[PDB]
């Protein structure tokens, strides 16, 4: 586990539920708590909240698990990066998970949609046109997101694909300081320099896509995107990491997830499968040599780097808080 600086601990293996559609979202996190999950990654939106709190209502009434022992994450969604809307929307995150809290609410993007519609997560206009809310003011932000820690709506609060000047920002006007940042990383993106940024601050830096994306490339083309070239690297056929895995007689996954881990990193690998998301969890069991963690180390691409750019449409780069034009 690692622990916030309000002193909340956060278990350092969690399930990432994007993408899982509820009809396999709710048996896999069946599997995952079975397994020794106790810390679940979701989002507004994924569109899995309603499934995880079904399968969570069953855990909680029946089984032998109680809610003080797992650890919920969801998000705001792009669509209201508005200090107005922010108890609206974590207010519909909760009653889809029918919880009366979350352990850790996120503001999922510095960049801000025009509210639409409640269920409209990607808007667009009378043409086809993107619709981006340019106004986006973070520090106005940010406070609707403390106003929930005192509703005793969330535990805590943090951020997701914010850059160091943005967090520099938040933090420096902050009366909650982020409990957490929620950014891409891997051994191929290890975000060395935004981890040590975070930790200069006690901010734990969640990784998602630790064992780099493979659906994804995939899902950028299922929608109107274009797959970069950094997708074309699975860092689980990287030879490096082979060659560590039969050293450990471990698989390339939970090699990759020891990597962030030890770096006191929250990882959230997302499987649909009972067997991967039991094979993500088998990870507590081994060491990495400081000699591996070099070679680890070796792999790291930084800057593109990215598989989760943010740069599909004109008006998103454009956008005043596009956070990957900054070095970290
Ligand atoms: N902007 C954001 O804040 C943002 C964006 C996207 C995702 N996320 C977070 O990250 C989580 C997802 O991360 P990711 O799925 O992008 O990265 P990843 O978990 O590293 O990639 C997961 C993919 O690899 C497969 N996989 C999972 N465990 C495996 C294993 N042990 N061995 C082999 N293959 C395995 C899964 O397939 P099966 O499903 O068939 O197992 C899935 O397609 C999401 O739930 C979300 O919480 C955050």
């Amino acid at each position: 586990s690692v622990t916030f600086h309000n002193g909340r601990k956060m278990p350092v293996v969690g399930l990432g539920t994007w993408q899982s559609p509820p009809e396999e979202v709710t048996a896999a996190i069946d599997v995952a708590l079975e397994v020794g999950y106790r810390h679940i990654d979701t989002a507004f939106m994924y569109q899995n909240e309603a499934a995880i709190g079904k399968t969570l209502k069953k855990w909680f009434d029946s089984g032998k698990l109680k809610r003080e022992d797992v650890f919920i994450v969801t998000k705001l969604p792009p669509i209201g990066n508005r200090a107005e809307s922010v108890e609206k929307f974590l207010t519909k995150s909760l009653e889809a998970l029918q919880l009366d809290y979350v352990d850790l609410y996120l503001i999922h993007l510095p960049v801000g949609f025009q509210y639409k519609g409640d269920d409209n997560l990607w808007p667009r206009g009378e043409a086809g046109e993107f619709l981006i809310d340019t106004s986006t003011d973070l520090i106005s932000l940010w406070k609707a997101m403390e106003a929930q820690v005192d509703a005793g709506r969330t535990r805590s609060v943090g951020l997701s694909n914010f850059n160091s000047r943005q967090i520099a920002r938040i933090v420096k006007s902050a009366r909650i300081r982020p409990a957490n940042l929620q950014v891409e990383l891997n051994v191929y993106f290890q975000q060395r320099e935004l981890v040590a940024f975070c930790r200069a601050l006690d901010i734990t830096v969640c990784a998602y896509a630790p064992i780099g994306s493979p659906g994804l490339a995939n899902v950028i083309k299922a929608r109107g995107a274009e797959v970069p070239e950094s997708a074309k690297f699975d860092p689980l056929t990287d030879p490096v990491v082979l060659k560590i895995a039969e050293h450990h007689k471990k698989t390339p996954a939970q090699v990759l997830l020891r990597h962030c881990m030890q770096r006191d990193i929250v990882v959230i690998p997302k499987s649909t499968n009972a067997g991967r998301i039991k094979e993500n969890f088998q990870v507590f069991d081994f060491e990495l040599s400081k000699a591996e963690v070099d070679e680890l180390d070796s792999l790291d691409k930084r800057a593109a780097g990215r598989r989760f750019r943010m740069d599909q449409y004109k008006g998103l780069r454009e956008h005043p808080e596009h956070p990957y034009d900054e070095p970290y």
